[PDB]
């Protein structure tokens, strides 16, 4: 009873001269809800969540540049490249105020956008998000060893670029329930050609771990300090054991962040959307019905 289909018409918009693919469903009668995926997923990750929200709120879910059905410009696919394209995507759709629903690298994009444009963010739903990781000791050995290997230019590229391990390993390892072959083939579609795998390797190399890279550590601290002082409505989803956000950290954030509701999805690792999309979609729709936005 977790759906494998993608029941949305294709949309594409030109952004900095490149095409970006996106979902866009639901009425243009209020504040749209912008869904931002991370590594190594696409808008496909939101397929079972959006249908709970779309009847009453417009849902917009882009594929990041170099990912999903978006174009593949010859870039390094550093976080700042994703910032440029996601800022331009939001402007190309003429979005004014938004609600954010964000995950993994999509959460870095959304929180960084919110810090720069705080008056335009009416709420943030977030899960398995990017915050500073001051020590490798915070991760279990198996995850520590694999990401330390990923964060090399020789070994890391052989694994992610040549062997496609982020798709063939990290992805199904991040879902507690078994991902099916149909779902794996959806996630594999953008990365059939090894030369298209650059974003999958640059992303782990950008993760703010033990002080490096220092520019990402600084920007992440900046948007976490922003979040910690912001009155914006917040909805945090978490699972057990989690990956980036263990239960103990979710419990801390539930008390430290202003105007925050936390929801336990049950068993989960990084890809919570693949373990309990029904609860995540149901709870986003209930929370949207409490915000001071059109339709309240
Ligand atoms: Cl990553």
């Amino acid at each position: 009873e977790i759906g494998t289909g993608f029941p949305f018409d294709p949309h594409y918009v030109e952004v900095l001269g490149e095409r970006m693919h996106y979902v866009d469903v639901g009425p243009r009668d209020g504040t749209p809800v912008l869904f931002l995926h991370g590594n190594p997923t696409s808008s496909y990750v939101w397929r079972n969540i959006i249908p709970h929200v779309a009847p009453t709120h417009r849902c917009i879910a882009p594929d990041l540049i170099g990912m999903g059905k978006s174009d593949k410009p010859d870039l390094g696919y550093f976080f700042d490249d994703h910032v440029r394209f996601m800022d331009a995507f939001i402007e190309a759709l003429g979005l004014e105020e938004v609600v954010l629903v964000i995950h993994d690298w999509g959460s870095a994009l959304g929180f960084h956008w919110a810090k720069r444009n705080p008056e335009r963010v009416k709420g943030i739903a977030f899960m398995e998000f990017i915050c500073p990781i001051p020590t490798w000791d915070e991760w279990p050995m198996h995850a520590r060893e694999t990401f330390q290997a990923f964060r090399t230019t020789d070994v890391g590229r052989k694994l992610i670029i040549d062997q496609n391990v982020f798709i063939e390993g990290t992805l199904p390892y991040g879902v507690v329930r078994p991902l099916t072959e149909v779902e794996m083939d959806h996630y594999r579609e953008p990365f059939l050609n090894p030369v298209d795998r650059e974003p999958l390797w640059r992303f782990p190399n950008e993760l703010p771990i033990a002080g490096e890279p220092a520019n990402i550590v600084a920007l992440v601290e900046e948007y976490m300090d922003w979040l910690h002082q912001s009155p914006v409505p917040k909805l945090l989803f978490w699972g057990t054991p989690g990956a980036l956000i263990p239960p103990a950290e979710a419990a801390r954030l539930a008390k430290s962040l202003p105007n925050c509701k936390a929801v336990d999805i049950g068993p989960g690792l990084n890809l919570l959307q693949e373990d309990n999309p029904d609860l995540i979609g149901s709870e986003i729709a209930r929370w949207l019905s409490t915000l001071e936005i059109s339709g309240h």
